[PDB]
């Protein structure tokens, strides 16, 4: 009997590009694992669910997955979607491994079923806050967030770390996801002499802020997190994106062992940037744990995940008792033109 594994992701909406990263990564992994004999001799069957980065629609997706006999979910992208969805999964025998949701709460509720291949925002904010102090000790910093669990959570972790390292922000403000006119906020930052904008949120709002700041004559560098790692940031922001900084884990497209895999994605018409291989790796973790467990039962796969180590596109993966991966930490990237002439994030 096929092992039904769902991709829960923002396939449409503002974060569609990330939905594609997750979908393409998981789909290719399923194909590759199936070509090698499947999981414990059984083929993977992928089902898709589009959460539109909307917790309400994520819950409907979660319900659809339960009804369709889903056993494992790779996803979701947004913490505000993944946290509520994970409860539905936890109550209905479904293991969820997110490749991108970073809010600490996701693995801090004592649920048997929650795992990640990505890091978490207490780790990320620690790195970011220390970076602000190390490189912009005397700068006037504005901390702006998108009023979501993820965005404000990351801003707050960064604030805490920056504050402890001697940087006191001159502004701390929330904006609403979906809002697009930042003129007043940018003017306020200009009046305040802001030269650094720390952004707790995603690429859509980040790109709008970067572009509008340039247009309005606010000379400030935007610093953000894992939420902005898409080419679409550059598409929205334009050339003004140059110099932008953000934290992200290791870039797995740069791992030598992934050379052929990355070439294969490109031959299929997809640029497997950012979370693509984090999603690929989540599928690999499920397969490896099931192999070790001698079972495809989600509860048994969960126990196996917390015991052993497994080969993935991210490197050898293992998990702590809360479901968080033991993988390399966050590093700071800068936006610059890559060898292909496009602005992208490159590790400093």
């Amino acid at each position: 009997m096929d092992v039904v594994i769902a991709v829960g992701a923002p396939l449409t909406g503002p974060n569609a590009a990330f939905g594609a990263q997750i979908q393409k990564g998981a789909e290719q992994a399923a194909k590759d694992i199936n070509a090698a004999g499947g999981i414990n001799g059984e083929q993977i069957k992928i089902v898709l669910g589009d959460d539109v980065s909307d917790p309400k629609q994520g819950i409907s997706v979660a319900n659809k997955f339960v009804a369709d006999g889903v056993k494992f979910v790779v996803g979701h992208f947004n913490s505000g979607v993944s946290i509520p969805a994970s409860e539905v999964y936890a109550e209905n025998g479904i293991l969820e491994i997110t490749p991108a949701a970073t809010n600490p709460v996701f693995t801090e509720r004592g649920l048997w079923n929650t795992f990640r291949t990505c890091g978490r925002d207490d780790q990320q904010g620690g790195i970011a806050g220390k970076y602000l102090a190390d490189h912009f000790k005397d700068a006037k910093v504005a901390i702006i967030h998108d009023k979501t669990p993820y965005g404000q959570g990351l801003a707050d972790e960064t604030k805490k770390a920056a504050n402890a390292a001697g940087v006191t922000e001159v502004m701390y403000e929330g904006v609403n996801v979906g809002d697009k006119d930042f003129s007043a906020l940018i003017s306020k930052m200009k009046e305040a002499g802001v030269s650094i904008i720390y952004w707790g949120g995603l690429h859509t709002e980040a790109g709008l802020i970067i572009r509008q700041a340039a247009d309005q004559g606010l000379k400030a560098k935007l610093v953000s997190g894992d939420g902005i790692v898409s080419n679409e940031l550059a598409s929205i922001a334009g050339d003004a994106v140059e110099g932008t900084l953000n934290t992200f884990g290791p870039d797995p497209t740069l791992r030598p062992e992934n050379k052929e895999l990355v070439e294969k994605f490109k031959a299929a018409g997809f640029n497997p940037e950012a979370y693509t291989l984090y999603s690929y790796a989540a599928m690999q973790a499920i397969a490896g744990a099931a192999k070790a467990a001698g079972s495809v039962e989600p509860e048994k796969v969960a126990e196996a995940l917390k015991k052993g180590s497994f080969p993935t596109a991210l490197g050898e993966i293992s998990f702590d008792e809360k479901g968080d991966p033991k993988l390399p930490g966050y590093v700071m990237y800068e936006w610059k033109k890559g060898p292909d002439g496009k602005f992208t994030y490159i590790q400093q």
